């Protein structure tokens, strides 16, 4: 029918326009920061200059992650992402995520901590995909945490699983967005995670696991990756 | 009701794949360059630092232009770009493109010339989109022209049409790539010439390349009266 064919085309257009509009927002927002701060560098003779460079590098790195997220999410949606399962030492995985984010943490005046015991040992998964999962959770945490705050990376082997936690002393997730926190391009007041948290969920779920958010506006936030043991 | 809705979503997911592909292919080289040179400036005490800034600035401006191209190309592919037809004085259009590119021309040691007769007069079209078309052609010309060379912006009203030419005394395009010169990523930025073709074709026109390998290159916009 005429009305059914019209409604179908309208729905296909709305779903495309929203996707392009969401990806577009993620391209143009870090870009404004890169232009603004690189122009200040051009007209500079230093500590002030260093802060300008750091702001350029952080915005450029965030733009790069958004593009990688769009590509990795499309690969997952097509069912084209297969994991390369191998032995992963959790201790190193946590310390590598801490050193990769250390510069962006000092720029935001935040302390990155690692609280992992020697008894956590080795898990079996995809190193690249688990490193990318932690990276998304740490940068999400740094964006929410104010200067003087703390972001903690912890791991624990208990109840037939390994759980990776990324705690922050930031602003908590308001109740209404807590149910949609792992949805693509979910509207956040402090700053948008884009495809970052949807990717965390998809990557952990590809490992046979699941993700959770424990939050309270005045008591920070905790993101947990529950990874079951393979007997 | 089910087959029509499915075919519509399949077509929209075809558009998505192209957009996502363009985003990845066009933006990642300037981005990596900004990150690498920024990392050097972060761990630096200067003459060397000024070269790092210049590299960050060139990559930043190329990132801005590439993001515009990727977004404009997606809008065109979806059929969501409608032109705002109005009276355009060709003489001003050519001088506007010359003054916007004048700085990048002097940086590359190239001479930017305008050869338009006041007999060309006025044309009908979208001023923003025609200015953007000339900008892409001048950019393309400046990238091909060596220092000491010349890039010319000309216009001519002949045989029931107006033709805008952007000539260059650069390397010249080889005959085998001449037929595919307006194809996306046929070779830096790869949507510029595909955008020129799409914008001129939206104006009811067509584009052409006149090039001799060694002599030069000329890009013409044929806009019918």
């Amino acid at each position: 029918a005429l009305a059914d064919r019209s409604a179908a085309l309208a729905e296909a257009e709305r779903l495309k326009r929203d996707f392009v509009g969401n990806v577009s927002y993620e391209l143009r927002t870090p870009l404004t920061t890169i232009i603004g701060y690189s122009e200040l560098l051009e007209r500079a003779d230093s500590e002030r200059g260093r802060n300008h460079v750091a702001a350029v590098r952080a915005a450029a790195t965030q733009l790069a992650r958004s593009i990688d997220d769009v590509l990795d999410m499309a690969q997952i949606d097509a069912g084209e992402m297969a994991l390369e399962i191998e032995d992963i030492r959790v201790s190193d995985l946590l310390l590598n995520a801490q050193e990769r984010a250390l510069k962006d943490a000092q720029l935001g005046g935040v302390t990155l901590a690692v609280e992992c015991e020697e008894d956590v040992g080795l898990i079996r998964g995809d190193g690249k995909r688990l490193a990318q999962t932690l990276d998304h959770l740490v940068e999400n945490a740094l964006r929410q945490t104010p200067p003087g705050g703390r972001v903690t990376l912890s791991a624990r082997r208990a109840l037939g699983e390994v759980r990776l936690d990324v705690s922050d002393t930031g602003r908590g997730v308001p109740f209404h967005v807590q149910a949609h926190i792992f949805d693509r391009f979910v509207g956040r007041d402090r700053g948008g995670p884009g495809l970052g948290l949807a990717l965390v969920k998809a990557l952990v779920e590809l490992h046979g696991g699941w993700v959770a958010l424990e939050s309270e506006p005045g008591n920070g936030s905790t993101f947990t990756c529950h990874l079951p043991e393979t007997q």
